C-alpha cells in the first residue's frame, strides 16, 4: 500500500556485472515501493520536505512531482572479484548493495 | 537533463499550513528533478544499489522500477510558530525544509 521494502533479487551477468563479479552468480538487493500519499504510515519516517513536496503536489499536480519511496539504508554483500591479476579475491563488505530501510524523500 | 536541484516557492496557506505557521509567508524549499539513467554525471553521488536498480530497471522495465533524483541532505528554515499560548515564538533551526543536495537513489 505505501513505501515498504520487497523482493528484487539481482543477477549478475544480466547488468553485465559477471566479466568482474565471479560469485554470487545472483543475490537479493530489495526495493522500494509504494507511494507517498497522505495519510502516511507510523514507520515511514518522512522528512518534512518530503511532507511539504506532498502537499503542493496535492495542490498543484501537474507542476511538482511527488515524493519518492526510496532506500534510506543500505546493507553490504561479499562479492568474489578478479583483480587486475586476475585472481579470484573476497570484497567482504561491498557497502550500498541491499536495502535495509525504505522512506518517502 | 539529469539529476538536479532546481526552485521550488512554497506558500504555507496553500499547504494548509498557515494556521501554525505566522511568518515568513513563502519560503524557497528547492525541489529534486531529472532523470537517473546512464550514462551518469560526475557529481550525482549514486549508490550502488540506485546503480543496480538502474541496470534492473533497464533489462526489465516493466517489472522494475527506476532510481529517484531525491534530496540526500536538507537544511533548515526559520520560522515563527504560535504555539498552544498562542504567542508568536521562532523555532531558528526547522530543520529538514530546503534542498542541500539532489542525488539518484
Ligand atoms: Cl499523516
Ligand atoms: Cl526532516
Ligand atoms: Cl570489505
Ligand atoms: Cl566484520
Ligand atoms: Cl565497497
Ligand atoms: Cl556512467
Ligand atoms: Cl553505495
Ligand atoms: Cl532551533
Ligand atoms: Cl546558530
Ligand atoms: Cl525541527
Ligand atoms: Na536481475
Ligand atoms: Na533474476
Ligand atoms: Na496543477
Ligand atoms: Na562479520
Ligand atoms: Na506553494
Ligand atoms: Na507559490
Ligand atoms: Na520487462
Ligand atoms: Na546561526
Amino acid at each position: 500500500s505505501h513505501c515498504q521494502k520487497t523482493s528484487l533479487r539481482v543477477n549478475f551477468e544480466d547488468i553485465g556485472w559477471d566479466s568482474w563479479i565471479i560469485a554470487p552468480k545472483e543475490y537479493e538487493a530489495y526495493e522500494c515501493k509504494g507511494g507517498c500519499f497522505f495519510p502516511l504510515a507510523d514507520d515511514v519516517t518522512p522528512t518534512k520536505h518530503a511532507i511539504v513536496q506532498t502537499l503542493v503536489h496535492l495542490k498543484f499536480p501537474t507542476k511538482v512531482g511527488k515524493a519518492c519511496c526510496v532506500p534510506t539504508k543500505l546493507s553490504p554483500i561479499s562479492v568474489l572479484y578478479k583483480d587486475d591479476m586476475g585472481v579470484p579475491t573476497l570484497k567482504y563488505h561491498y557497502e550500498g548493495m541491499s536495502v535495509a530501510e525504505c522512506g518517502c524523500r
